[PDB]
């Protein structure tokens, strides 16, 4: 925000100009400067940013989405004396109250109504029954009966809910979160209607607001469905429009969800008392009102006096008579979510991705899935572009005995950083690691403290090859199977956390066949009521790579492949098509994994190795035997871990036989200075000194290899060993 000057946000379908002429007033007679901004998505831009400390001092928006911005603390509570509340009339304030306070100021009621053209159409139809038929008549002389926005649920929930379809069930005051009815018979009835108009080439899917309002206005169409702001534009063009009662549904009126365009005040805005000034004495008068309607009309406003001389227009009466029949929105924080499950069933549905059954059934269930839906949330920051990517679903869910645990694997494109040397690539996320539902049907619910579910979702970035229109889907296959892993070991994953796969991930012949795990770059962590979630990144490597990893870490290894584009690069993107390993690419890389294990040690425990050498029997000599391959290591034994005090165990492949290294001041061993070899059956500890093995290390500074000190010897040799 600012101080001494005021930022408003207002979707750009609305009067923005009117708007800003009014704060052009309020320059004038107060001196303060008014911004009228009408960013896209700003809804959503607005929760995004509100937190950080930007945004508007005001927001304007239906009041739907302003329960939730007041749950999460975005929004000032507004205080009017009763002089002013009494302007306005009671029920626009209900919209606008949630637990028990005054969150924004109601400025207009906007509904959906039915708009013809008078030409084309004298009469217009009553029901959506007869369309088809009047499609047909009009088809023929070249124009098309019906076009509206089918990209936002908002203009087909109307013809959803007429049988029967609602989205929580109000009863005593209360909205029952829970019972949600996208799922039910009516709305499967009016969704498979709008469905079969597409079939029938009665509609077009793709049809979105830009395109039902052109072909309207020029006069292709002879209806369409929309609200008051549109009038003005209509007015414009040639067509001479009408605006009245929706069509019916199986008999049924056409609910329209019913908004009210509010104003509420950034809780971190400095300028609330300025804000307040605005909106009360500028904006909700006769004359702001009037300015902004001039410019795009709000509908039936709030203001008593105002709306007295509006309700006289048809288009507002109808406007009314629409909303009457329809439902006032609720405001609580569950809309949001509602309204993403209804989008992306009604998309599916019409585009013939899904079934009608099937995607709402989806949405039944993402309507109430507010782990689904905090994540939904990231990735719609991260993807304002892409509302419906494809997603791979597990048709038979996990909990009633399916074999993939992801629930949802969605798949992006993500164009990448053209200033940062980042190539195009597919991003997938996965989704049923975490606590998705919190009912326990998979997951037992922890609390919001604590991790939800297993605490993380899979991520994967994957190159994307020349000419690939869509996603591959073999990343999906992969991620259930570390889903399982994860599911059936009950084992988490940290970053750095390596997987050891030794199979070409996208099961072709590749080099890539082994995961390391990394945050994601992008996605930050979510704040779900049933816990916090991570996302976990998984990198392809090769064999030689998760090697590294093991004998140093795996987040070194890590910053390794950033470094290296082609192997990663600073976001970690996976070529299956990569043939040399990072080390072939650059073998001063090797140095730095040397570099790295003589200073921070290596997580190497013990290898299974070609080597050899009840009671606790004790010994004054020993003569260790080893492979080149496990002699290879003794350094690393050595430099890796004695040097850091820790513990390293050879153990033969073929043989009981065991030879652990131990530092002077490990715990727990039958090996003191007083009596450095020591053996318990098969098993054998020597300790060594620090002194001693650093002399150790310079007379190793290739085969046969023999070595000899006064205490022990050591031989390096090749097939003695089976
Ligand atoms: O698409 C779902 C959408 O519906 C409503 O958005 C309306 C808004 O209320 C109107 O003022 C106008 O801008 O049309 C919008 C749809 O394009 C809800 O208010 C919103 O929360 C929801 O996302």
């Amino acid at each position: 925000t600012e101080e001494g000057k005021l930022v408003i946000w207002i979707n750009g379908d609305k009067g923005y100009n009117g708007l800003a002429e009014v704060g052009k007033k309020f320059e004038k007679d107060t001196g303060i400067k008014v911004t009228v901004e009408h960013p896209d998505k700003l809804e959503e831009k607005f929760p995004q940013v509100a937190a950080t400390g930007d945004g508007p001092d005001i927001i304007f928006w239906a009041h739907d989405r302003f329960g939730g911005y007041a749950q999460s603390g975005l929004l000032a509570e507004i205080t009017p004396d009763k002089a002013f509340q009494d302007k306005l009339y009671p029920f626009t304030w209900d919209a606008v109250r949630y637990n028990g306070k005054l969150i924004a100021y109601p400025i207009a009621v906007e509904a959906l109504s039915l708009i013809y053209n008078k030409d084309l159409l004298p009469n217009p139809p009553k029901t959506w029954e007869e369309i088809p038929a009047l499609d047909k008549e009009l088809k023929a002389k070249g124009k098309s009966a019906l076009m509206f926005n089918l990209q936002e649920p908002y203009f087909t929930w109307p013809l959803i809910a007429a049988d029967g379809g609602y989205a929580f069930k109000y009863e005593n005051g209360k909205y029952d979160i829970k019972d949600v009815g996208v799922d039910n018979a009516g709305a499967k009835a009016g969704l498979t209607f709008l469905v079969d108009l597409i079939k029938n080439k009665h509609m077009n899917a793709d049809t979105d607001y830009s395109i039902a309002e052109a072909a309207f206005n020029k006069g292709e169409t002879a209806m369409t469905i929309n609200g008051p702001w549109a009038w003005s534009n209509i007015d414009t063009s040639k067509v001479n429009y009408g605006v009245t009662v929706l069509p019916t549904f199986k008999g049924q009126p056409s609910k329209p969800f019913v908004g009210v365009l509010s104003a509420g005040i950034n809780a971190a805005s400095p300028n609330k008392e300025l804000a307040k000034e605005f909106l009360e004495n500028y904006l909700l008068t006769d004359e702001g009102l009037e300015a902004v309607n001039k410019d795009k009309p709000l509908g039936a406003v709030a203001l008593k006096s105002y709306e007295e001389e509006l309700a006289k227009d048809p288009r507002i009466a109808a406007t009314m008579e629409n909303a009457q029949k329809g439902e006032i929105m609720p405001n609580i924080p569950q809309m949001s979510a509602f309204w993403y499950a209804v989008r992306t069933a009604v998309i599916n549905a019409a585009s013939g991705r899904q079934t009608v059954d099937a995607a709402l059934a989806a949405a039944q269930t993402n309507a109430a899935a507010p782990g689904l839906h905090a994540i939904y949330g990231e990735c719609r920051r991260l993807y304002p572009d892409q509302p419906n990517p494809l997603q791979v679903t597990a048709i038979v869910k996990y909990w009633l005995g399916g074999p993939d645990p992801l629930d949802y694997v969605s798949m992006y494109r993500n164009v990448g950083s053209p200033s940062a040397n980042i190539p195009e690539h597919w991003h997938y996320i996965s989704f049923g690691l975490s606590d998705l539902y919190g009912d326990n049907r998979v997951h037992e619910f922890t609390g919001t403290d604590g991790p939800s579910g297993f605490g993380f979702e899979l991520t994967f970035r994957l190159k994307r090859e020349t000419g690939e229109s869509a996603p591959p889907t073999w990343p999906a296959e992969l991620m259930q199977g570390l889903a399982r892993y994860v599911f059936q070991s009950e084992n988490t994953f940290c970053s750095g956390d390596h997987v050891s796969w030794h199979s070409p991930l996208d099961n072709s012949e590749s080099r890539i066949q082994h995961m390391l795990l990394t945050e994601d770059p992008q996605m930050q962590p979510v704040q779900t009521p049933f816990g916090v979630v991570t996302f976990l990144q998984i990198v392809g490597v090769c064999t030689e790579e998760l090697h590294s990893a093991q004998q140093w870490n795996g987040q070194g290894i890590l910053e390794l492949l950033r470094t290296v584009p082609i192997a990663g690069g600073p976001w970690l993107i996976t070529d299956m098509r990569r043939g040399e390993t990072i080390f072939e690419i650059d073998p001063h890389l090797q140095e730095r994994v040397d570099k790295g294990i003589e200073t921070d040690g290596s997580n190497l425990s013990g290898v299974s190795a070609k080597c050899a050498w009840i009671r606790t029997r004790q010994l004054e000599s020993v003569h260790l035997k080893f492979n080149q391959e496990s002699g290879a290591l003794i350094p690393l034994c050595l430099r890796g871990r004695l040097l850091h005090g820790r513990h390293f165990t050879y153990k033969s492949i073929t043989g009981d036989m065991a030879i652990t290294f131990v530092s002077t001041g490990v715990e727990g061993a039958f090996a003191t200075e007083e009596h450095p070899y020591a053996a318990h059956g098969p098993w054998l500890q020597i300790l060594l000194t620090e002194e001693f093995v650093e002399k150790m290390l310079e007379d190793l500074e290739k085969l046969p290899k023999e070595y000899s000190w006064p205490e022990k010897k050591l031989k390096v040799s090749i097939l003695p060993d089976v």
